């Protein structure tokens, strides 16, 4: 499946290369440029916990998720990947526990030590 294509051959993202957050491109943007950390993100996404017990899309709330890059609003993880992101870019992110809820979870919603993967669509980035 996807999860074990991003394990296998996904590339790691992170400063200390300790594998914790993993990436492919799976749709190729358009343009050189990628978000600045302030820059307001919109993006699409659809995610899960590697345990199968839960799923949520973007899609279900009807529209876009919408934050502002490297504002601690969004989980570690997120602030290093989209960040690599091009407009228009869909990427697979597969996310150890130390970039995401960490040891203490987001109980009950985020089980202790989760794995988390994502499928991201950068739409549109704008300067603060
Ligand atoms: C722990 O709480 C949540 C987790 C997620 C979705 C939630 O609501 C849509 C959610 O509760 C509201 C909270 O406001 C979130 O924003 C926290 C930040 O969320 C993120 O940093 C990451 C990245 C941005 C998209 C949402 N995402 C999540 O961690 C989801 C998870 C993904 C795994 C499966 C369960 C939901």
């Amino acid at each position: 499946g996807a999860p074990a294509t991003v394990t296998e051959q996904g590339e790691d993202i992170t400063s200390k290369k300790d594998r914790g957050v993993l990436k492919i491109v799976k749709r190729v943007g358009n343009g050189e440029e990628t978000p600045m950390i302030g820059d307001k993100v919109y993006v699409h996404y659809k995610g899960k916990l590697s345990n199968g017990k839960k799923f949520d899309s973007s899609h279900d709330r009807n529209e876009p998720f919408v934050f502002s890059l490297g504002k601690g609003q969004v989980i570690k993880a997120w602030d290093i990947g989209v960040a690599t992101m091009k407009k228009g870019e869909i990427a697979h992110l597969l996310i150890k526990p130390e970039y995401a809820y960490g040891s203490a979870g987001s109980l009950p919603k985020i089980p202790s030590n989760a794995t988390l993967f994502f499928e991201i669509e950068l739409l549109d980035f704008k300067g603060e």
